[PDB]
């Protein structure tokens, strides 16, 4: 209580003491010194009877709430906690273990909480408020923020922050976690490395990008391959590999580098391989040019929580994407560019699958017609409530990707694989 | 290290002792001679012994990291390399022999190298930095530039110079490596004398552009040529020649000149042949029309693995252009436009050749119908892996084209070449 009351009085002192648009234009070290001062001479004047711990405590805390990330400060530096969960100002979850705990955590109020979720999203050039409610992105350190604001969070802002987690799997890893059996594996070398267009749809934290992460080990490393990402989330290990970022606008709206001019200027570098981090925009297009005019092998990962949904989206995203194109001229562009969709998947349980293996096989009339080379069939539960089920080939002995095999000298494995997964 | 730890201290002690923008003031021969001098007084001063031959080259070094595009300016000098692309500070990829090899060379840092990237890109006048971190430009000695500021590139400023090739493989190239037999050679010929329409499909690095370049060669010089290309590729030897690019949209999104609006202009400017080095947009549609329209012999490569595959992406791209027009329209259309296509294939053991030579016969309901006059037949692979095979005539003893090669006087030419290869 004591504590409490000293330091809003401190803050009001503050607040009624400096503008806090001037410390802004400061920097981050030159502001937090001035704002240590000025609360020291704020103590003194005020007398307060406290310990120099609890003045540096205060000065701590002012400072933070000033230009830091305020009461998340401490949630944020430890490392134990996987999420925070802020549902409005006077509820603060955070995940512990696996385990979701009530902390003590509390904000000044809901206006004090959308000012941290704005800075905390402006962070990476994104902006939060009434006209755009809803706002999510993924902080530099690749935690995932989602932040709701007012209009449509009831009960205050709602902010959720999933921070990232170390490790990295592998082919190894999804094989020993049955996310795909070993004949699935081995379909999925073939298939990266004989420079299949790919795409790798999937639903939200399905593992759409570890599993594109882990497909790129299939690139040969000659091949001068080029990343395009808004988040620099993957990890090529292959040595001739050019990393590519969109810059999102700055607050005046200037400066934009959208994923479209990044794949289009990439079309001008010499690339064989254009890898998009994820396509959610007009870049669809440009990638299915690239796709179909001589980088074969561009992969690109997509949301989408079947093949066909894949297909529909990605339609959709070339319809609006500027250009007036015929559907069919979409369609039968998407046949002719995109040679494999790959539909990784959680399933009830949580678990993560690679359920579908899927060809583009051609455009009958107006639908377009693809053959499933693998399909996740699900038989049942275990006594733990674990999903349980099996990866089963669809038996096409020859997909429509064989050439490409042969030009490779792979079509003995994928027939071996496509065999001894019946 | 003695070397290097010599070179250090100079630039060191010449940063120290000139200034930077009154160098940049001199010219470049009186800026170059004032460096050696203070290179070499720096040298005596600081007793430092090196040979006449080392201490030669430290100095040019000197002068080129001062002055020149430092590392880099060897590898400009070099006929052999064809693209330099640099991924950041440390890696350097050079295409020597059509294949692409890294390099020991490497550039002091990031900021060293995106000082040589600015004047690289200045010297043309574009400006690359963080306002407009993308930049292509053509440089004087026709190079191509494509330049990724830092902030987009996260591995640091990324560079890529296609350098013009001088010297291009001509039809007797193209016979010797068998890629053509002479036969085929004399059909090509006459094709391309005879002012026939033309197509020039193929796949990824099947040599399309190459074989355009050989075919241009049977132009006849008194003919008004007028060549579109994104990049300038093609060398036509002929007097009445006139070459056009491209201008694509700087980051404002102004002032771009698709290769629509040059074609458009093309059927403006009075030419005999139109030479587009690429169709992959709407353009195929004002290609066309300039078929039809007595535009006679214009050329066009297009990215496609058969002839049947060439017709349907024309169709599609003719789509593109927004017209309302029917599909049987275009059909109609490219049935009246297109005389000959040839379709150049990359085999597995990286072997160019001509799979195709057929004429556009005609149009059934909605069929296009080709005949193939000269066909490549594989007959297997050789024991050291190559693929054997052979060039046909399929014995068409009239081509379609027929009256135009008797009108230009080469009909008994293409008789003679036609049952010969039979
Ligand atoms: N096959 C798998 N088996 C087990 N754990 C997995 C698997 N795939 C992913 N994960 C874990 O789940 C996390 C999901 O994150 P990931 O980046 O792979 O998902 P995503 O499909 O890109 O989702 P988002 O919609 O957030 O982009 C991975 O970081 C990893 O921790
Ligand atoms: N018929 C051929 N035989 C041997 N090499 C070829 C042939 N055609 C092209 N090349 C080589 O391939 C390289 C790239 O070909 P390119 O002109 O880019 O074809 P495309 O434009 O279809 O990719 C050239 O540097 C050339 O040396
Ligand atoms: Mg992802
Ligand atoms: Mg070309």
């Amino acid at each position: 209580d004591y504590y409490h009351a000293t330091k809003t009085t401190i803050f009001n002192a503050l607040l009624n003491t400096i503008d806090l648009s001037q410390l802004a234009q400061l920097d981050l070290k030159q502001a937090g010194e001035e704002i240590r001062d000025i609360v020291a001479e704020l103590v003194a004047i005020k007398n307060v009877s406290m310990s120099v711990a609890e003045q540096e405590h205060l000065v701590q805390d002012i400072i933070n709430d000033v230009l830091g990330y305020g009461p998340l400060e401490p949630l944020l530096a430890r490392d134990d906690i996987a999420d925070i969960m802020v549902n409005g100002a006077h509820r603060v979850f955070i995940e512990v273990g696996g385990k979701v705990q009530l902390t003590n955590v509390r904000f000044r109020d809901n206006l004090q909480l959308m000012n941290i979720c704005q800075r905390i999203v402006s962070q990476v050039g994104r902006r939060v408020d009434e006209s755009s409610p809803i706002c999510d992105a993924r902080l530099p350190d690749g935690s995932r923020v989602n932040v709701i604001a007012p209009p449509l969070a009831l009960d205050g802002p709602t902010l959720t922050i999933r921070k990232f987690k170390k490790d990295k799997l592998t082919m190894k890893n999804l094989v020993e976690f049955a996310s795909i059996s070993p004949e699935g594996a081995r379909v999925l070398g073939v298939i990266g490395a004989c420079r299949c267009n790919l795409v790798i749809s999937g639903g939200t934290g399905s593992g759409k990008t570890t599993l594109l992460n882990t497909m790129t080990a299939f690139i040969d490393p000659t091949e001068r391959v080029v990343t395009c990402e808004d988040a620099a989330e993957l990890q090529l290990q292959q040595p001739h590999v050019v990393r590519l970022e969109t810059r999102p606008p700055n607050l005046e709206g200037s400066g934009a580098v959208t994923m479209r001019d990044l794949v289009k200027n990439c079309l001008r570098m010499r690339p064989e391989r254009i890898i998009v981090g994820e396509v959610r925009g007009p870049e669809a297009f440009d990638l299915l040019q690239a796709m179909n005019t001589g980088h074969d092998g561009s992969m690109g990962t997509l949301h989408a929580n079947s093949p066909r949904e894949a297909i529909s989206r990605i339609e959709s995203m070339i319809t609006m994407g500027g250009y007036g194109l015929p559907s069919k001229t979409i369609k039968e562009m998407i046949v002719g560019s995109v040679d494999v969709i790959i539909q990784a998947a959680r399933l009830r349980d949580g678990s993560r699958r690679i359920t579908h293996i899927t060809e583009v096989v051609g455009l009958e009339g107006d639908v377009i017609v693809t053959q499933d080379l693998f399909v996740y069939e699900i038989t049942g539960e275990d006594e733990h409530g674990k999903v349980v089920g099996k990866h089963r080939s669809t038996g096409i002995a020859r997909p429509r990707f064989w050439d490409r095999a042969r030009y490779y000298g792979l079509e003995r494995e994928l027939a071996e694989a496509l065999d001894a997964a019946e």
